[PDB]
């Protein structure tokens, strides 16, 4: 006689975090969501315990265009992760966030591309968010390139965007205390970012090298992988939480590899593709705040 | 909108609750739940003020299938809901799981996704079917007419109350039975019921058991036509969503819409079809969403 | 070693065919569909040697609103499958497309123009006006035909009936229609919950209209009459477009006789097990010809069918 | 009130071409399939008569994994494409396959028994162990060249200067097989290949062991540089065209270069993922592709 497949009766269930401890008994993706959260919260007591489990914490653009970027900021202050892949869209969309909010908006585009507002999904970015990005990244872009001078080599992208947030701290005000990137720049938690020139950053960085005649401000990726890789292979264990596909979940993936893969790992994804490995399909805004109460706050 | 995106920090938030309170101003399907959760509560409260919204639930056979099946049934022990409509395994699962329950998998073994029905569950419901085929007929005889869908379900319903224990108190039948709210199931002869049928036809030479599907629809087409407002919650594609939303379009449309499906349109089918501020449409696996959106529009406060 | 992954040399490929007989070397879902093809020929292949294959083709409404819909016809007309299980769309907009066709659109003021829209087609409310004047005399057959037998008829029946309805009261558009060449040529169609579209629509108003609770659609004995026809057969196949009702009621009458011998699924559904599963099309089987093709059919199956029945 | 909603009667089409041709009636993706059809077909007959339309390709990995890399290959070698956006799984795959050919992992085997026999699965394809041994064994002498140029011109390569070397080089080492290849016809018709995160893949691997034994950080690959040379190509052409299949970076790149000009012309995308010269066909571009190219580029 194995689990019997039941839900929370309502008449005695007494909180939201009693229904979901009914999840790994509901089937399906509640059942999935069930053993991811009991996954994490082995690593979560394990690292609690002075165990090291080197945990990678992988996610796509829209994961921080939505509110969840509070959460991953939350999960990078409380050092709950120690290595971050994301994408172009994940750097820049943090700092922005941090000068002026997004809006929701609806999932009437020629109207949108009229008024200037880029949108993604069902969250609007007014143009002028972008226009002050600029006012930030036009110094940032000096910043670096005479700090490439000063050592006589080039910055890989983890160390720009490392660079990013020490920037953020000189710059902002409180607002940069929701911000992932500032909270990996105060726990020296590397971001890695294959692909950053692919958006926002990229197209601010053209305008600074078309205007300047500029060649000399590079970006290397090609030192990073030696950065990211090793920092699985040293690692005791590993865990892999991936939110999203795309750069993110191959980069980590690939990167624990050379150690035989990682010893824990959830995939929270909406692409249609022992027991410390689950993915939860369906959309990471409605299941990642979830995950992370009942493995970071549920009594 | 125009609301500022924002998750909450939770250095501040106190509970899940209060972190789902902010899934309206998340982005995405959060922010459809979060819209979802307003509707249903609008509809709640104006239902506990007296005002008459006619509730329709449609789910598919995989909402029974999971452990949501103890979720439907509290909602139709307290009559948060007024009509149900939905497939075979919807109806027959429900009476199975008060027989036997469903295991929770990864030797005749029924897979449902991960969740495992092992034979045993349909020997012991042929053991209660075969006799209440006998109990039908003898009903149509007595009334010289055959008993639609709905009929035969209410009757399934009486049949469970007479014939089991406290395990009958988490059925959806027999709930809905006991509230005299109608299962609507056009096609209730697709699976299990249909095939301990054939095995009782077969056996007796039988073609007087008659089970009509022409007489339902003009019970369900008045229910939604007779009321002043009208809420269409529905879990799934397929017969239900479709059955629902045809049925109100003599009203034309329903007032309030949530959908909760994994179906996507550009196949051009139902499932997938949108739900056309009190219309919206969750993406994702019910399993999460529907006790998130139940629990905070019935318990939150 | 094995199939070397391949695509064809355009500089070389002669024709589309010739493109498409490389889709099993291809990989994801080009190969599904090249095994897909490959099973069809087998099982055609043994029908025109006199092998008995019992064909069950299964689809949703959707099929029959898309174009596709002239595809099932001339299926069904040349007899390449022997029992069809569908929707109430799936019969009445085959019907209906023999009065007045459907209309091709864009994927929402449609409802004060009261056009209805499935996806990117259009359906003027004039479809259903004229449907509805075939229907309501068609419905009066019916309850003359029960009142004579002093039974009612089943879904299987009524359709079969209106396709003699059909041949009765329509030209030449009949010769496209799946309903008229199903009832010409002997091919079962089921329907487990027809009332569920503008057939029951018409049909309470004209219950409305008479105080009609006599006019009755059984449902109870096809199940009988379904499930005979998988036992009876020496092997079956199951060709199945799309979820819902068809496909679980092909594959649970397949149950009585250990599941199909021959499968091909197309939808865009994506199963628990995966797109590249085996298991998908092998549920309901107790025993390599059972293939999965991830995707919409209007943009498969009229691929699969040219290459199994008209490719030289 | 407009086009009739119609397929194909099989007692009269000649042919699979006739059967496509009736695609843009049939409703759902097959109509947008046609709809793809018309734009290239009218893209490609602008071109030919000597019309500036520069044709951005982009894909992600599976495509080249997938047969549908000759079909790439043929597209490049004959100048159908201006400029390619891959993965970095696009670019390894192209050369891999000048090398050894992937296999067709028809069988149902489980990933454990795979792991043991050094299997790399892709979908329901395999790549032996074999396969990356000797790409290692061009790979470790590429980056030694590399270096070299980069120390003879004090300054790094691009991504993009990477993968044109990378042509270069099959050119001059690989025999016939390399008349297959994307990275080749690219390099001989000086078609650009850009791949932003081109060191997240095979060829990241081996230049980690090489970093890694020779404790090199003089061998760099430069991405700062890339972004004006994809966007000027999209800023200085008269009328752009994109033809994206799959999403991820190439996508979000091609998009990104093509913001400045108020976005492309024309554009074809095929995806699998859930979102009138613009159209995006729904589905696996295996199944797609090669009847797009076909429809548009052979058929008579
Ligand atoms: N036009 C209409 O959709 C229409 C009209 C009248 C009646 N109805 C009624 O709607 C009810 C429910 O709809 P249904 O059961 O016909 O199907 P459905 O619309 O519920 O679709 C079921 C599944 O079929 C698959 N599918 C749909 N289109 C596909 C395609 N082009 N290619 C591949 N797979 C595809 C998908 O997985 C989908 O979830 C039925 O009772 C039917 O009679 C529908
Ligand atoms: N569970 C079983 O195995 C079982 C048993 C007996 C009978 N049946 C019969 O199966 C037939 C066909 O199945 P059906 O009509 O119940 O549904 P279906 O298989 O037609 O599903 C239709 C749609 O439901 C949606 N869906 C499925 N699971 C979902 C989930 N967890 N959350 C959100 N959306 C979800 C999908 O988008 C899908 O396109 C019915 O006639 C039923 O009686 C099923």
């Amino acid at each position: 006689e194995g689990v019997e497949v039941k839900g929370p009766w309502l008449d005695d269930a007494q909180s939201l975090e009693e229904v979901v401890s009914y999840y790994y008994r509901i089937g399906f993706q509640a059942t999935h969501l069930g053993r991811a959260i009991e996954i994490w919260r082995k690593v979560e007591e394990k690292r609690e315990r002075g165990e090291e489990i080197r945990v990678f914490l992988g996610y796509t653009s829209n994961i921080i265009s939505s509110g969840l970027r509070e959460i991953i900021a939350w999960l990078v202050k409380e050092k709950k992760v120690d290595v971050i892949v994301t994408t172009a869209g994940g750097v820049e969309e943090d700092f922005i966030k941090s000068l002026k909010p997004f809006i929701l908006g609806d999932w009437d585009d020629a109207e949108l591309r009229k008024k200037g507002v880029n949108r993604i999904g069902n969250i609007f970015v007014p143009n002028d968010r972008y226009i002050e990005f600029e006012k930030y990244m036009i110094p940032f872009f000096e910043r670096v390139l005479k700090i490439e001078e000063k050592l006589s080599r080039p910055l890989t992208a983890s160390e720009f965007i490392y660079e990013m947030g020490r920037y953020m701290d000189e710059k902002l005000g409180k607002e940069k205390e929701k911000s992932v990137i500032y909270w990996a720049y105060k726990n020296n938690i590397p971001i890695f970012c294959p692909a950053i020139t692919d958006g926002s950053i990229g197209d601010m960085l053209y305008f600074f090298k078309e205007e300047r005649r500029d060649s000399r401000l590079i970006i290397d990726i090609a030192n990073d992988i030696v950065k990211l890789n090793n920092l699985a292979i040293t690692a005791k264990e590993t865990a892999s939480i991936i939110l999203g596909g795309s750069l993110p979940k191959h980069a980590i993936i690939n990167a624990n590899l050379f150690r035989g893969g990682t010893d824990y790992a959830i995939y929270i994804s909406t692409a249609v593709p022992k027991a410390d490995y689950v993915e939860v399909w369906g959309d990471a805004t409605l299941i990642f705040p979830i995950l992370v109460w009942m493995v970071m706050k549920a009594r």
